[PDB]
C-alpha cells in the first residue's frame, strides 16, 4: 500500500542502541490498530545513517516477522552508490516487503543524469516498486520534476517522497508523470497541502506518536474534506514543527518513550539526548495533540 | 605536512572502475615533482562515496607506497557515523599516513553538539592528527566557529578544512584557537583570498591539474606575496571554477586525462562522464592556465 | 470587486515615457470586453517606482475616466514611509477607486511591530478597502502571517496579495484570519496552486496579454474544477514563467506592443528595452498560449 | 574625504520626528574629534527612507554647515527611478558635498544593462564623484563585479560601498578596475576582514558610537597592522554584531541617546521605538566595547 499515512517509524533501540524487540512489537501493532497504511522501515526516520547493511536487514526482517502480514512494510533501500544501492535491494528481493524507499544519493551531488542513472539502474534489478525520495535538505541535491517525468517511464518507479516542502512540486510532477504514479509527502508541516493540491499520501514522522488521527486525516483529504482534514492538521501543526526542534529522530524517539510505546529513546551517535529544552517543547506539542 | 597546496587527488580508475595503479604512480610522481606539499586520499575529489571501505583503503595504501615517503599522505576517514568513522580511523592507525581529513556527517544533520561528540569520540580511538571538514553544501550540517574552538582543545584535532566559500569564517575560527590550529581552505577560487585573511594552504581539486602553479602562489602567499600570487590566481581562476561544471570529479578527471596524467576519466556512478559541452568548457579553462 | 483575475495593468507610454491614453483605453476595453475581475493601476508592474505622486494620480484618474463605470480600479499606494503611504492615499479618498493595493515598505527593513503601525495608521485614516501587498524578493522584507492576522482585525484591511510564491502561506493566513479575508496570489506561476489551496483569485501579470483565459481559469478553480483549471494554466505556464525572463514589466510590455495591444513598448529607466533573446523567448510563450 | 572611517551618520530627531539640529551639531563635533574620515549624510542609517527630498537636502546642507569645513561630507542621493536619482543629485551641485553615495535602484529590480544605465545617467549629469552602493538584502538587486568594472570607466564614478557581507567581492572587483577605485565596506562586521583583503576603509554604522575605535582600527588596518586592528575589532564585534538586532537605525539611535550624543531616540514610521530587550542587548554591547 502507497497511499494514505505511511509511517517513517523509530527503530526503537536499547540503553547500549541495539534494536529492542519487544518495543518494535508494541510499535507495530500500534500502528495495525490506528489505521496507518503502511510501515517504512529504517528510513531517515529509523537511523539508516547509523546502522550498518546487517543491522538494517535485520530490523526490516523483525519488521516484517512482527507485521506478520497485517501491514505493508516498505525498506529504506538508498545508498549515495549505485552499486551499493543495487547490493542492498538484492538483500530484500522476495523478503515480503512490498517495495523500496530509495533516496537520491547524498554527498556526491550527482547531475540530473546521474540520478537518472542510478535510478534507472536500481530498478533494473529488482523487480520490487521503487520510492523515489527527495530531500535536498539533506542530501545536497534535488531530483527536479523533468527528472521524475523520466523515471516514472521505467515500470517499477512507482512514486515518490518528496521532502522539499516546496508545493509547487506536485502538479509540476503530476503533469509528467501517469495517474497512476504516487506523489507522497515527506514533510509533515506542508503534507495536508500537498495533498490538497494532489498527492496521495505522507511518510510521516508525526504519525509515529499520531497514528490515528493522522491516518484520519489522510482519509479526509483523499475524500476531499480538506476543512473537516485540517482541522486536524491545526491540533497536530506543532507536533510537525517540534518533532524537528531537535535533529530527527531524537525529537519523536524521546516523544514514543514518552507515551510509553518505546523502552528506551536511546539513539546512536552523531544523534545525542534532547535537550531539557527540548522535552519541555516537544510535551508541550503532545499536550496540544491531545496525545497526553 | 599541513600548510601550502595539498591535492585532494583523484582516484584515478580503468574502464572498469577500480583503481589503475600506473595512472595513480603518474599522479603522484607528478606532485613529487611539482612541489605539492601533501595528498589528500581518497577524499571528496577521490571519491570515497563510491568506494567501499576495503577499497579506500587499498587506495590509501597503495598512495602510501608509491609515495614511498617522499610526500606526506592524509586519509579521507570520515563517515555520518561515529562507529563507522571510528572503524575507518583505526585501519589506518600505524599505517604511514601523517592524519585523517574527516568530514562532518553528511544526511543525518547532526546539531553541534552532535558533531562535537562525534569528532572528540574519533579523536579519542586515535593517536593520528585529525583535520576537520566542513562542507555544507554536500552534507546538510555547517560546523560552526564555535564549535571548531571546542573541538580545537582536544589535543589531535590540529586543523579545518573550510569549505563554505564563506571568508569570514578564517577570523571567526583564528580567534577561538591557539595559533597552531590550521586553518586551510576548501574552496579553490576563493582560497588565495583565505590564505590572504590568514589561512595556511588549500586542500585543492585544481592542483591535481595545475599543481606546480598552485604550489608557487601557495608559497608567495605564505611569504606576504599577494599581488605576484594573484597572477596566478588569476591565470587558474577559469579553472578554479570550470572544475566544477559538472559534478567534481567528472571535470577534473577529464582534465588528467586530457593531460596525460592518468589513462582513462572513467568513475563510479552516480558519477556519469562529462558532457561534450563540459569538456569544451573544461578545455578553454585548461588553455587559460598555459597548461594546454 | 477583490476576487477572480484581477490584473496588474501596465501603464503604456509613448517614446518619450509618457501616459499614451490611446493605449491605455485599448486595454481597459480589453479588460471590460475579456471579463478581468478589477484594475490594479499603478501597481509594481504599472511602474509605480517610476512614476511621481503626480504622474501615478494622473494614470489612476485616466483609467477610472476610461473605465466609466464598467470595471473596478483599485490603486497602488505604497510607500516605505508610512506619512507617505497616508498621503498617497488621501489623493484617493472619493476617486471612484474601490481599495487600494499596498506594498510592505521597501529598503529599510521594518520589525514585523513596524508593518503592523505601518498598515494600521494607513487603514486608519481612509475608508477604502486596503489590501496588504508581501513580495519580499522586491522589498527585502516578509510580512508572515501572524502579523497578516493581527492585521487582519483593522476593519478596512480586507485582504492580502501574497507574492512570495511559498504556497504554506495560504493556509497559516487563512486559520488566523475571518472568512471573508481575501487571498489573492501575487505570483502567476504558483496562482492555479495558490487557489486550490483555498485563495480566492490572482492579482496577475500574465492577465495583461491572456485576459479571458486568466478570467475562465480562475473562475474554474473558484468552482472547484482545478482539473479543467489546469489544462488553461498549462497552456499558460510558459508565459507566466517568460514573462519575468527579464524585469517585469519590460517582457509583458513587449508582448502588448506584439499582440497590438499599446502603441510602443517603451519604458523608465531603471527598467531598458528588451534583448532579442527575451523577444524571441517571450513570443514563443505567447504561442504556446495561442495568442499569436 | 573616501578612505578609512566614514560614519553613516543618523539623523537625529526631536520627539515629533525633525532634525535636531543641537544634536546634528554634537555628534559633528564628535566626528571631528575623533578622527572620523567623512560623514555620509542622509545615507540609510541617516533615514533616507522617510525623509522627504527637501527634507533630504535640508539635513545635508545643515551638516555641511555645521561641518564648517572640518570634515568632508558625501550626501547619500539614491533613487529607484533615475530621472528621481538626477533630480536629487542636481540639488547639491556646488554645495560643497565632496562626493555622493547611491544605491542601486530598490524594488524595481533591473537588469545589469539597467544598473550600467542608470548610473552612467547620474554620473553625466553631474560633476561630483559617485560611490556606488550595492545592498541587496535591502534592495532585491544586486550590482556584480562585471557592471562595477563597466562603470568605474565612467570619469566621475570611483568606488563603491559593498555591503553585502561577501567577501570574495573585494578582489573580484579590484582586478576589474584601476588602482585608484575606492572599495569600501559596508558591512561593520566583516570590514577589518574586507580592509585586509584590500578594501580601502568602512562606510560604518558602528562609527556613530565607537568613532575613535573605527578611525584607529581603519588607520592600524590601512599601515598593514592587522593583529593591533583585530583587538579592536574584537572589542567592538558585539557592536557590529547588536546594531541590528532591531532593524538600523532603530540600535545605534537609542546607543547615541544613552551616550549623550543625541537628546532623543525618536526616528520615523516604519522604524519604531527599540523594544525593551533590544536596550539591554545593546547597552551589554556599549558594556564590551568600553563606552558604557
Ligand atoms: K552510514
Ligand atoms: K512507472
Ligand atoms: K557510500
Ligand atoms: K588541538
Ligand atoms: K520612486
Ligand atoms: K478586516
Ligand atoms: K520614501
Ligand atoms: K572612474
Amino acid at each position: 500500500m502507497f497511499t494514505g499515512s505511511i509511517v517513517a517509524i523509530v527503530t526503537p533501540m536499547d540503553e547500549k542502541g541495539n534494536v529492542c524487540r519487544a518495543s518494535l512489537k508494541k510499535l507495530i501493532d500500534y500502528h495495525v490498530a490506528s489505521g496507518t497504511s503502511a510501515i517504512v522501515s529504517v528510513g531517515t526516520t529509523g537511523e539508516f545513517a547509523t546502522l550498518n547493511h546487517d543491522e538494517h536487514a535485520d530490523v526490516v526482517m523483525m519488521t516484517l516477522d512482527l507485521a506478520d502480514g497485517r501491514i505493508p512494510v516498505i525498506a529504506g533501500t538508498g545508498a549515495n552508490a549505485t552499486a551499493e544501492a543495487i547490493s542492498l535491494t538484492q538483500r530484500f528481493n522476495d523478503s515480503g516487503i512490498v517495495g523500496c524507499l530509495t533516496v537520491t544519493p547524498y554527498y556526491n551531488r550527482p547531475s540530473q543524469e546521474g540520478l537518472y542513472q542510478h535510478f534507472k539502474a536500481i530498478a533494473e534489478h529488482t523487480d520490487l516498486p521503487q520510492i523515489l525520495y527527495n530531500v535536498p535538505s539533506r542530501t545536497g541535491c534535488d531530483l527536479l520534476p523533468e527528472t521524475v517525468g523520466r523515471l516514472a517511464k521505467v515500470k517499477n518507479i512507482i512514486g515518490i517522497k518528496e521532502a522539499t516542502g516546496n508545493l509547487t512540486r506536485v502538479n509540476q510532477i503530476k503533469e509528467l508523470v501517469s495517474d497512476d504514479f504516487v506523489l507522497l509527502s515527506g514533510d509533515d508541516a506542508s503534507a495536508l497541502d500537498f495533498m490538497q493540491l494532489g498527492g496521495h499520501g505522507v511518510i510521516s514522522v508525526t504519525a509515529n506518536v499520531a497514528a490515528r488521527d493522522m491516518a484520519q486525516m489522510c482519509k479526509l483529504a483523499a475524500e476531499g474534506h480538506f476543512a473537516e482534514a485540517r482541522v486536524i492538521n491545526q491540533r497536530l501543526m506543532p507536533l510537525h514543527n517540534k518533532l524537528f526542534v531537535e535533529p530527527n529522530p531524537i525529537p519523536v524517539k524521546w516523544a514514543c518513550k514518552e507515551l510509553g510505546l518505546v523502552a528506551t529513546d536511546t539513539l546512536r551517535l552523531p544523534m545525542t539526548p534532547i535537550t531539557d529544552s527540548g522535552r519541555e517543547t516537544v510535551r508541550a506539542a503532545l499536550k496540544h495533540a491531545g496525545l497526553l
